[PDB]
């Protein structure tokens, strides 16, 4: 991993190198074979509450500090140790299965001696490699040519920077004309390629052919690349692989995975931290009681070995127990179908999230354009009455051969059909050739292909509607119409749409009347000036605009001949001039734009996925903060805002400026700071800005706004904007998104959840939780989640409690018997304390709920309970530290009042008021029974029973069987469990919870 440095590429030679390359394979594994054992080992140990109870069995290799036999303190820890090794190895394997799927795509690669498939992972620099149509683009190449005979081919590239434009590419000019595809081998060639870098959207490199009689040298740039997972929209194209594997431009903006810790984990070894320096304290100030007599530092070590008993073990045993519950309930969910768990050791991170950054392209949307709204001032025509334009035009055209509201329908439809830059594509489906398609026209064969969507949604309405776009050049269109007729219409200028301009022309001469009409379509703010005077643009703009539309202004100008050669001869005279050809030519284009006959209004919506708005609904009443990181353009942002709702109707919308330095960025930062409940659109290129001078006046006021959309993201920028929002709030952050541009942020997220994309699986395959769709977060949090963490911290708080009553229980006996280090409970009580008799009764919380899955999703408030940290807290912790040292000193000082024997049976009376004093606990914390509480139970007091009959080393079965016995434990018990009573009581009434009351 040294410096990056440029390449000399041979085409067809891989071997003809002076380096080795990285294998072209993805990995998503934290560890291999030689790193695993060391690295799950030093990722458990290096936390204070697995190397305690490491360090307490390690100190039982010592006599002096013994407490009993080994096994008391390994056997348990070899049950966590094996527990930890199987979960992270069958993590380990299940990535590795699920990224062989991926390396493992079969590509075409060109030889010498014919085409060989080759396995994506095989794939090396300087391979012809063969990317089919629809096809994933397996390394990062150099287009080298098409078989489409524009000479060119259209890569989707949402996975790569999730824009939802088509970009075109072109390939190098030289290998294009070549006779064949086994011309490339014969040719003496090479690519010099820029060193590896983030920088997805430029390319520096040349291509030399040195075989030819002068010496081909061409520049190449972004536009003759294809990049690693972006996706071949037609035509099998033939590329030259520069970089594989990690020096990929998509692996390069990703991170290594990383092992996560959950912040309830990270609050469990606080509170050992807390334990472990009050036990110290305790065994200082009972050592004391013993006037230090003897070997002082020995009996401090000894008592805190006593005192500690099971904290830190049971802990874990039961934690990961619960862990592999909530997995396991998630996992078999089936109104969350497919849902996927990577981290299955942070369930609970999904019921404290604060942030939710999403993605936007493949994540809230469908990426599939479609018409809605056709606006003509006085009609506006939606889904449900496009059957009125059909009729219309059909009507035209069959009154054609045997103003009218039709005829406007009429004027606007076919100004829909001619300005834009869509090209049908014929292809052949095995009964008609595509030649004999191309020829015919055949509906089934023809595809529409543009950069833009919206431009292919518009055309393939206009085909729904009776006017078909069914031919196209650089000079000519053919429509169809309903009457199955053909109109040719010659192409004399086109005007491409840029974003600066924010609109495009074309101007065309319909050979069957000759006449001459100059078409122009671009949003409202540059078009409502360009058109005569109306008096509804504005207005029926605005209402489509609110709606999350995509709205276009569709003008027309017919121009006599006389003008049109007027204005030909000046565009030529401009466009030939080099002083400045940019300016005169669009002086020359902006004579033609004005007082344009409006025709109508187009809205085209990004569809979104199913149940979006209802999901941001209820993120949003639970207290969650949403923020849309897209790397996709500022206008197709706002729209999917406004049509997911992630802005409120009637919110105000502030569009950061474009600025460039500290000045500038800072006037724009105040602009916004005097605005009030307004969203903030900003750009990457201004967050750049801010974040780099202003990073805490920028995180200041964007986490006071409603919503924030960055548009034009770049990965690290999203993986920068979850870190800064984790340091800066110091609250967890969950990312989703669905292609490869996300991949940082899942990582740097406190709980990153992947969607799976149509085509790509990145993102899923590096996130802690992999969904299939947008709308199973809304559960995945309201009720998995949050139940985790609820359940979690019940549990922790019931183990801690049952350890320190035992600690208690321990000290009473030492003041007993002259403060000595002498053990209450030794032997299989330990072991079964540690692991099997806690796993019962804590199994029965782990099934636990407060409410029922429908009221969690119905009344979202409640996260915002678990939000301000209320399940687990110093406050419960010390309640149930006075509630443990209550009960612990209750039992041992009833059984000193009541038993006549003083403490010789002991170790029974404290072990059946323990039991009994569980049942009760089980029975008055549960909220919801569940029969297998039932059966757990019963299992637990089976285990109890089998221990006292065959734990004739501190159990005498016939002392217990007594109803002397019987009453005295009963009352201990009884008297013991008095603050449970009491929380039972508050919990029922006179404090009831603000979950149960809700649902009526
Ligand atoms: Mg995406």
């Amino acid at each position: 991993g040294g410096e990056a440095r440029p390449r000399t590429v041979w085409l067809g030679h891989p071997e003809k190198r002076d380096q080795r390359y990285p294998r072209n394979v993805i990995n998503n594994q934290k560890y291999n074979f030689f790193t695993f054992l060391p690295g799950v080992l030093f990722n458990q140990f290096k936390y204070f509450f697995n190397l305690y109870f490491l360090l307490l069995a390690c100190s039982q290799f010592v006599p002096e500090m013994r407490l009993g036999a080994l096994y008391t303190y390994w056997v348990p820890l070899g049950f966590v140790l094996a527990v930890t090794v199987i979960r992270e190895a069958v993590e380990e394997i299940r990535c590795y299965v699920r990224d062989k799927e991926v390396n493992s795509q079969v590509y075409s690669r060109l030889t010498a001696r014919g085409t060989v498939k080759v396995k994506s992972s095989n794939i090396q620099v300087g391979d012809l490699i063969i990317v089919e149509k629809n096809q994933r683009v397996p390394a990062d190449m150099i287009f080298l040519r098409t078989s489409e005979k524009n000479g060119s081919c259209f890569l989707r590239t949402d996975q790569l920077d999730g824009e939802t434009d088509w970009k075109l590419r072109l390939p190098v000019a030289c290998t294009q004309r070549l006779p064949t595809a086994a011309d490339l081998l014969q040719i003496r060639s090479y690519v010099y390629a820029e060193e590896p870098n983030i920088d997805i959207h430029n390319f520096v490199g040349t291509f030399t052919r040195e075989d030819s009689d002068p010496p081909i040298s061409e520049s190449l740039s972004i536009e003759n690349t294809l990049w690693a997972g972006t996706v071949v929209a037609s035509g099998t194209v033939v590329g030259v692989v520069l970089y594989t594997g990690r020096e990929l431009r998509s692996v390069m903006n990703t991170s290594n995975p990383r092992s996560k810790i959950g912040l309830f984990d990270l609050e469990v070894n606080c509170l050992t931290k807390i334990l472990f320096g009050a036990l110290v304290v305790v065994s200082l100030v009972m050592v004391a009681l013993q006037h230090f007599a003897g070997r002082w530092y020995l009996q401090i070590i000894r008592f805190l070995l006593l005192f500690s008993n099971i904290i830190p073990i049971s802990l874990r045993v039961n934690l990961d127990m619960g862990k592999i519950v909530y997995s396991w309930v998630i996992r078999r969910d089936s109104k969350i179908p497919g849902t996927v768990v990577r981290s299955s050791t942070i369930p609970e991170q999904l019921g404290r999230i604060s942030y939710l950054l999403t993605d936007k392209t493949g994540t809230l949307t469908q990426n599939e354009m479609i018409f809605k709204r056709l606006h003509l001032g006085t009609v506006a025509y939606g889904l449900d009455s496009m059957d009125e334009v059909q009729s219309h035009i059909f009507s035209i055209y069959t009154q054609q051969s045997q103003r009218t509201m039709s005829s406007r329908v009429h004027e606007a439809v076919k100004a829909i059909a001619l300005c834009h830059n869509v090209t049908p594509v014929y292809e052949s489906n095995g009964v008609t050739d595509q030649a004999e398609a191309e020829k015919q026209y055949e509906d089934s064969c023809r595809v529409y292909q543009a950069s833009s969507p919206d431009e292919v949604a518009l055309v393939q309405w206009t085909e729904s509607v009776g006017l078909t776009l069914v031919g196209r050049d650089q000079s000519s269109m053919q429509l169809r119409t309903p009457g199955d007729q053909i109109l040719n219409f010659t192409i004399l200028q086109i005007f491409p749409f840029t974003y600066e301009s924010k609109r495009m022309g074309i101007i065309v001469r319909d050979e069957s009347t000759g006449e001459i009409t100059f078409y122009m379509k671009g949003a409202d703010v540059v078009m409502a000036g360009i058109v005569q005077y109306n008096d509804w643009l504005e207005e029926e703009c605005g209402n489509m605009a609110r709606e999350g539309l995509r709205v276009l202004v569709v003008a027309k100008k017919s121009l006599a001949e006389e003008q049109y050669q007027d204005f030909e001869a000046r565009y030529v005279q401009a466009k030939l001039s080099v002083h400045d050809r940019s300016l005169k030519v669009a002086t020359v284009i902006e004579s033609l734009e004005m007082e344009m006959e409006l025709l109508c209004l187009t809205g085209v919506e990004d569809q979104l996925q199913a149940d979006v708005r209802p999901t941001l609904e209820t993120l949003r009443n639970a207290g969650i903060k949403v923020w849309m990181l897209t790397g996709d353009k500022l206008e197709t942002a706002t729209c999917t805002a406004k049509n997911a709702h992630l802005v409120t109707r009637n919110q105000d919308i502030h569009v950061f400026r474009l600025v460039t330095n500290r000045g500038e960025a800072h006037l724009e930062l105040n602009a916004f700071r005097r605005k009030h409940d307004c969203a903030l659109v900003i750009s990457g290129d201004s967050l750049e800005v801010c974040l780099k001078y202003y990073e805490y006046e920028f995180m200041e006021l964007a986490c006071q706004c409603p919503a924030v959309v960055c548009c034009r993201c770049a990965p690290t920028q999203k993986a920068q904007i979850v870190r800064l929002l984790q340091e800066r709030t110091g609250k967890l952050t969950c990312a989703v998104g669905d292609g490869g541009n996300d991949v940082s942020m899942i990582q740097e997220s406190d709980c990153g959840v992947g969607v799976e994309g149509k085509e790509g699986k990145q993102a899923s395959l590096a996130a802690d939780f992999s969904i299939t769709q947008f709308k199973h977060l809304g559960r995945l949090l309201m009720v998995h989640g949050r139940n985790s963490y609820k359940r979690s911290a019940a549990l922790s708080q019931f183990v801690i409690h049952r350890s320190l009553c035992i600690s208690t229980m321990q000290a009473v006996f030492s003041s007993v018997f002259y403060f000595a280090s002498v053990p209450l409970y030794q032997g299989f009580l330990i072991i079964g304390y540690s692991t099997i008799y806690t796993m019962f009764p804590v199994f029965s919380l782990v099934l636990d709920k407060d409410v029922k899955s429908e009221v969690a999703m119905l009344y979202p408030e409640l996260y915002k309970d678990l939000l301000k940290g209320r399940p687990l807290s110093y406050k419960t912790f010390l309640i149930w530290v006075l509630i443990s040292i209550y009960q612990g000193s209750t039992i041992m000082y009833g059984a000193l009042l009541l038993f006549e024997s003083e403490f010789v049976h002991i170790v029974a009376i404290s072990f059946t008021s323990l039991i009994l004093t569980e049942l009760l606990m089980v029975a008055l914390t549960i909220q919801t029974w569940h029969w297998l509480m039932t059966v757990a139970e019963l299992l637990s007091l089976a285990c109890y029973i089998a221990s006292l009959v065959f734990l004739h080393e501190f159990i005498d079965v016939y002392f217990i069987a007594t109803l002397s016995f019987l009453w005295k434990v009963s009352v201990i018990t009884l008297v013991s469990c008095l603050p449970l009573y009491v929380l039972k009581y508050l919990r029922r009434r006179f404090s009831p919870p603000s979950y149960s009351k809700l649902t009526s």
